């Protein structure tokens, strides 16, 4: 919805002021594209990907992980609980070295 998107945009703006990313000339464009994609996931009423949803996706992609294993994984990359993969967690994971820009083709789907 519109509110869900403004929230993510709010987080993007948050990231557009964070120094650890000011050095990326594509950050603005990346954030818009990651926002769109994130909007496609099965999110909870709080706008996050809960661990159960994450487990389902990883199993469907052929890379199964146990509940505990994902908690342990999420805990190390998240700023929130080990039971949620938030949009910001999503961003921190995806962003970084401009060479990581190539990873974005994983989202590409021909129309
Ligand atoms: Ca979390």
């Amino acid at each position: 919805k519109a509110q869900q998107e403004e929230r993510l945009e709010g987080i993007n703006k948050q990231f557009l002021d964070d120094p650890k990313y000011s050095n990326d000339e594509d950050l603005p464009s990346k954030l818009e594209a990651f926002k769109v994609k994130y909007m496609e996931f099965d999110l909870n009423g709080n706008g996050d990907i809960d661990i159960m949803s994450l487990k389902r996706m990883l199993e469907k992609l052929g890379v199964p992980k146990t509940h505990l294993e994902l908690k342990r994984l999420i805990r190390e990359v998240s700023s929130g609980s080990e039971e949620t993969f938030s949009y910001s967690d999503f961003l921190r994971m995806m962003l970084g070295k401009r060479s990581a820009i190539l990873r974005m083709i994983l989202m590409y789907e021909e129309k």
